[PDB]
């Protein structure tokens, strides 16, 4: 049932193609030494292995460690590749000097050129393991500056983004809602449809929204620089975007459906990220192709919702909001959406 | 929960099931019908479009009172009668009672046919049976009170629970062993032994392979649901024996294995059938899927991987007594034990 979780990761096209495409187009593998943190069943650091790393550490905290051994054995690489299984902050607890020494055959002269990971939550953040990254890092540099090596490390991903854009929920419901319910077997269950609905809204909603429930392409909340964000930075994410609501193409599909009288009306906001490396991009908007992440989506309270409280002519208009990613304890790896109309 | 009614609604084979029985029946047009569990009202407005005189829709939950309304969109207010109560209340408010206060509705033929689908995993667990036996045997007792004695035509009239052996393998290669062989270019099958194996270890239930049978199936247990009482559901049991040697099924395994060869028994499929008149709805893997998919019982893993249970690639016979036994009082919810001899 882990390794359910992580035939899911296995089966993501899109996951899988930017990390073969990446892994393939860096300069930095072929005889460098690789981390990969948090290497699971293993498939980017025997890909690495692959394009000629000249040797790869692979740290996984779980049982899977053990079979990731085999695996390796199995495919030939077990002099390519070192399986470390404890947790990133457990092999940095035994120390520089320790790692160094316990490796040093299999690092020569060379240190650490590449740190692989695929660490992304839902939106980056919830669920994921930038923390564990940062660390491994940090902790990394300073192997290298232990053995004298100066150059700095190479992340894959190097960078990440999270976009944000203004939602209606008409599309939804009519989609995955009312086009069941309003006839089954010519008889109207629509009645049915509305309650499925309601219910499900009060459940963050986790789904593949369709694209057609876009109130604009979406903006750039939060960036980040994989090689040098520190885990202070995941204290106080926040930002304020502004949609222009005015000439907006996906605006418009609802406007035109609105009529010269209509309203249209924002019932919340959807969330997702991209990350990327060289010319390599890997995207979970509505507008990619769907991924195991799919997207994250906040919606305004019922009482704006039903009553249309957050609405705009047919002309458009601008649309400020004020958006938090906020921890909601002290491991840094959950998170909770908060959001302020201006 | 109407996530899982729109699961129900989206069966195709449970849905032309009741469709074409209902629009098929001889005793439904100008009669008078109950819905037993009728949930969003599906049954009862099929009913209704079929001719019925009036339907008495029975559902227990919340959905009751949406389901006034849904009847009320769809123009059939004067034609189905929504009872938000459960079975069990209404039959506690006696005969005389109920026969007051639907008298006209009743007319003078009573009710002649019982709608229900009540067929939990292999017929029994997490249905609903108890409800609808209670319920014909109530409305039997308001028409006798009408001076009625002719039964009550029960929708499905009967149903049957399959059983056959199976062999694990394609069920293996099919959902796992192809997946996890080539992962561009790596060999990751050892995960794929791994996650099978761990899967079984946490009763089955899952679409088989029709490939998987080692035999068609046997009639375990059958029931005519006019006449089934609560008593039989306490002490389901029964003895089911093989003949692999004149099996069409096991035969492909033989060649598979070949003249030097054995044919290992992984463990049992357990399904259902109901039917009524013509047709039948079907719960086998050699039928269309349905949201009860199958329930497979596997034997031990000891068993399964030393291959202990195993027949010359011309056959044998294979004995198995299974029992469906209830483990509380509500007699909804079950587990299944077999004994191989
Ligand atoms: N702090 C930590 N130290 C070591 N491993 C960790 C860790 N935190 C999470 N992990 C492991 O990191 C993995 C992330 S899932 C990534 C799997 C694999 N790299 C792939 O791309 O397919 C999980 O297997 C989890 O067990
Ligand atoms: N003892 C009981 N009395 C009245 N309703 C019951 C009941 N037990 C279960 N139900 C209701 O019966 C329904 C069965 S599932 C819905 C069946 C519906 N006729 C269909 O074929 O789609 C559920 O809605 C459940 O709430």
């Amino acid at each position: 049932s882990d390794l359910a979780v992580h035939r899911l990761m296995l089966e993501d096209a899109q996951r899988m193609s930017f990390y073969r495409k990446s892994i393939e187009q860096s300069a930095s593998i072929e005889g460098k030494v690789v981390v990969d943190v948090g290497s699971g069943t293993g498939i980017l650091s025997m890909w690495a292995a692959r394009a000629g790393a000249k040797h790869v550490f692979s740290i996984e905290a779980s049982s899977l460690s053990e079979f990731q051994i085999g695996v390796v054995e199995d495919n030939d690489l077990s002099t390519k590749i070192t399986v470390l299984g404890d947790t990133v902050e457990n092999i940095i607890a035994g120390g520089v000097a320790n790692f160094v020494n316990r490796h040093k055959a299999k690092l020569g002269k060379c240190g650490v050129a590449v740190l692989l990971s695929e660490w992304m939550g839902f939106y980056l953040f919830h669920e994921g393991m930038l923390p564990s990254v940062i660390r491994a890092r940090n902790f990394f540099q300073d192997v290298n500056a232990a053995l004298g090596v100066l150059q700095p490390i190479e992340m894959i991903p190097e960078r990440a983004t999270v976009f944000v854009a203004p939602i209606t929920c008409k599309p939804y419901y009519v989609q995955r809602y009312k086009n069941f319910w309003r006839d089954v077997d010519g008889l109207d269950f629509s009645r049915y449809g509305r309650i499925e609905y309601e219910v499900y809204l009060e459940q963050p909603l986790v789904e593949c929204l369709p694209p057609l429930c876009l109130l604009h392409e979406g903006l750039s909340l939060i960036e980040l620089n994989l090689s040098t964000v520190q885990e202070e930075v995941l204290t106080s994410l926040h930002n304020t975007v502004h949609f222009d609501l005015k000439e907006s193409a996906e605006f418009q599909q609802h406007a035109r459906e609105a009529g010269s009288e209509g309203r249209v009306s924002v019932d919340g906001f959807t969330v997702w990220f991209d990350v990327s490396y060289g010319a390599h991009t890997l995207s979970t908007s509505p507008r990619s192709p769907s991924t195991h992440w799919k997207q994250t989506t906040i919606l305004l309270p019922r009482e704006a919702r039903n009553e249309e409280l957050v609405s705009f002519p047919v002309e458009g208009g601008e649309l400020g909001v004020e958006m938090h990613i906020s921890a909601s304890d002290k491991t840094l790896r959950f998170y909770t959406i908060e959001l302020e109309l201006k």
